[PDB]
């Protein structure tokens, strides 16, 4: 589990806010990007595994499952592509209400920027700085070090 | 020491690589921007700041110390912006050699990609997962780890 990420795609203001959630933390990244393509999706994660040690994606819908761009991209970085199947039905609200937090957050940033991607930026760093006492980045960086040690 | 890191600034195809440095670890992020500014200096500080602890920032030279942009986004974040003066000469030359090795590694996967945001990602990716033995992406987590406890 400690490698897990899981993909989520949501949309504000006709744009597409791609995250990656490392699923044992609630840590997250995430990027503001035109439309969700295999090539823009592919590129993420590339950025993703080059900064944190991704073993296993949960794609976010079957297109991205499908993509051969995606597919390389994980080839290359060595990342275990799987489905996004919520086999527990618990992982949808999870991942619904993250959705609602973030655009909540989003929301009370918004006026201190003019564009969207540096509202994203700043929701990504009151997430992950958020306690909660620890904080989601503390709670990535204690797992992460656990299973190295 | 923990939250110390560096900024670098080099250039590639005409195009810039700007490089933030774990001081006590050598783990790295970088992007590519087709110019070093105050704003795009901001931007990627902001995105570091809420993916890692960062505490300070050495700042690459004094065009961006000075920004006010840069600023701002250093009390956004807060980070504490500092100089990049090598009170140590060692920094230097570490530095350098950094450079060096980055572009070494995107001349090896130069081939494997269209665009050279994309083969910076791959040096990224390569550079913070080489063992020196541990990787530069295990020592960070470690030494964070560590002072979090
Ligand atoms: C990250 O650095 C920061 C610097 C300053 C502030 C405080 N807020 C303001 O001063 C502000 C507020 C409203 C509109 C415009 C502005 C000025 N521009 C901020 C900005 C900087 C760098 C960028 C941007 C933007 C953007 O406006 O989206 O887009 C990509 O790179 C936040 C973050
Ligand atoms: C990250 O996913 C990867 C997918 C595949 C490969 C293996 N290499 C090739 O198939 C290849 C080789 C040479 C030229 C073009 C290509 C095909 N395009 C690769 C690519 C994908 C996503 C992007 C890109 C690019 C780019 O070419 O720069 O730019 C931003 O998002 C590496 C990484």
């Amino acid at each position: 589990s400690p490698g897990i990420w899981q993909l989520d795609c949501t949309h504000l203001e006709g744009k597409v806010i791609l995250v990656a959630v490392h699923v044992a933390s609630g840590y997250i990244e995430a990027e503001v990007i035109p439309a969700e393509t295999g090539q823009e999706t592919a590129y993420f994660l590339l950025k993703l595994a080059g900064r944190w040690p991704v073993k296993t994606v949960h794609t976010d819908n079957g297109s991205n499952f499908t993509s051969t761009t995606v597919k390389a991209a994980c080839w290359w970085a060595g990342i275990k592509q799987e489905d996004g199947i919520p086999y527990n039905p618990q992982s949808q609200g999870v991942i619904e209400s993250m959705n609602k937090e973030l655009k909540k957050i989003i929301g009370q940033v918004r006026d201190q920027a003019e564009h969207l991607k540096t509202a994203v930026q700043m929701a990504v760093f009151i997430h992950n700085h958020k306690r909660k006492g620890y904080s989601a980045g503390e709670r990535i960086v204690d797992i992460i070090a656990t299973d190295i040690q």
